[PDB]
């Protein structure tokens, strides 16, 4: 999958992926974007903890929490409560979108 | 693919798809959401033209244009110029998100 | 997913899918290949039962069984015990391959 | 895509991919299987050339050729002319299957 929907959570070792791109939430708490084996981006918080989990919040903030729930990193885009999506785009860019503007409402 | 990014266009017969869900821009100009062979949603503009094309605009408006460029249908969510995405979600709901809030900027 | 590996089973309502193609094992026991809403192929065994399940066997036979385990349909390609795969190809052709010839053995 | 069909070719930098798994035909001619950034398997032919291309042949042989068309590596599973598939399985195992046993013939 390449979309982390608001209200979801990438646990340790979990990741979004598309093509050769992998946005992985590592064990050492380093959220890294790899292009195959090459590191492309990273929160550079590796080692600050263990077993962290990336969380896309409804307020719009993309936060990396440690097991103790202390936030290690965050996009700081928190504020408007609503629906949001974190997408690992086809052009190798992880982007946050929101709030939702329209929907067919065909939701299950 | 299950994401129509703003600035993109589904031509006739083109579609977003995910699982058994297919959000197709048909020849008869009817934008329909199918769950396998069952119709789920539709703009109900079938027959109003031929060779239409769905366009996700930068202003946020999701418009169905005919070859003559006259809009046959639209979400009317036009307004704020920016980046938007139309996603055929995993829960069978086509939703529009925007503007973009954050990005790793790792864009190619 | 677009691959049913030998030893696996599509239950009722389950399906392989790729693009707009959906190879679905229906409730009425009719294994049908749809191209969006258009039926393309089918075992034409609909109604012969309820709650059937498609099974890709290790002997190479692709069988549609009813809950009572009586085979309703089968490719009759049974014979050589081994590894096989049923693939819903990108050209809209469901094909069976086997046995396996080579592998990196990198298996988890 | 995670299937290289017989008669197809991964050029330099091209790759099969699934999940965090990427079976890439590198510039240095090293066909490597990575699990994110960790190398898992490799033909160990890196440096033997430049701009190689992986080819899944109809005879069943999986060969890595150099631009000069000299084979640098091969699975040596050549022999029976027919249809074959190289699949980067969900269990992180690259496997070759063939020949084809059955098909709905729905081919486009
Ligand atoms: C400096 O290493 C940290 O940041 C790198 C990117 O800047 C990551 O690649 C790295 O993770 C990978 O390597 C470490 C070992 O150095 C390993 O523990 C991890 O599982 C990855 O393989 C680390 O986060
Ligand atoms: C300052 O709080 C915002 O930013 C923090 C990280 O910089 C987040 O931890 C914080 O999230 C928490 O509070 C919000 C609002 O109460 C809640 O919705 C979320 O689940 C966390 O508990 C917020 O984003
Ligand atoms: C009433 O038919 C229109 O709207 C339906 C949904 O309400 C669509 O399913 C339908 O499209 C499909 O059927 C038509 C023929 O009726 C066919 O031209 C089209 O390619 C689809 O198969 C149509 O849009
Ligand atoms: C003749 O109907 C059977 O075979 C068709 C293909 O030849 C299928 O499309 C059909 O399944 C679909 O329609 C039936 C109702 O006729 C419905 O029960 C099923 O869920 C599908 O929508 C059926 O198998
Ligand atoms: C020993 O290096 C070769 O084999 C490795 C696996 O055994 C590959 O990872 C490696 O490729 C990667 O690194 C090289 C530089 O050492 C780089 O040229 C290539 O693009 C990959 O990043 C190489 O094939
Ligand atoms: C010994 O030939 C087989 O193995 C070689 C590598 O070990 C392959 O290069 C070779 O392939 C070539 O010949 C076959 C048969 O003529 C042809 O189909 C293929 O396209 C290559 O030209 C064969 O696999
Ligand atoms: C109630 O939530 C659902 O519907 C909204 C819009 O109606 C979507 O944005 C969201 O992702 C879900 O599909
Ligand atoms: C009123 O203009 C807006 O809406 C129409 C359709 O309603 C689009 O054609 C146009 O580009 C704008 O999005
Ligand atoms: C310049 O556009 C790119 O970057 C923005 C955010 O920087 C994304 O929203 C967009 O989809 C592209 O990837
Ligand atoms: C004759 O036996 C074979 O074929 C039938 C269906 O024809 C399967 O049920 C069985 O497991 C074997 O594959
Ligand atoms: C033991 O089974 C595994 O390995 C064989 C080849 O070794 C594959 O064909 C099969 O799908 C599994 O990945
Ligand atoms: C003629 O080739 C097509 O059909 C055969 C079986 O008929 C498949 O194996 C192959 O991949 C193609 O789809």
């Amino acid at each position: 999958d390449n979309i982390l929907y608001s209200g979801e959570t990438l646990s340790t070792g979990e990741f979004l992926n598309y093509g050769s791109f992998v946005f992985i939430m590592q064990e050492d708490c380093n959220l890294v974007l790899y292009d195959v084996d090459k590191p492309i981006w990273a929160t550079n918080t590796g080692g600050l903890s263990r077993s962290c989990f990336l969380s896309m919040q409804t307020d719009g903030n993309l936060v990396v929490y440690n097991p103790s729930n202390k936030p290690i990193w965050a996009s700081n885009t928190g504020g408007q409560n609503g629906n949001y999506v974190c997408i690992l785009q086809k052009d190798r860019n992880v982007v946050i979108y929101g709030t939702d503007r329209w929907a067919t409402g065909t939701h299950t």
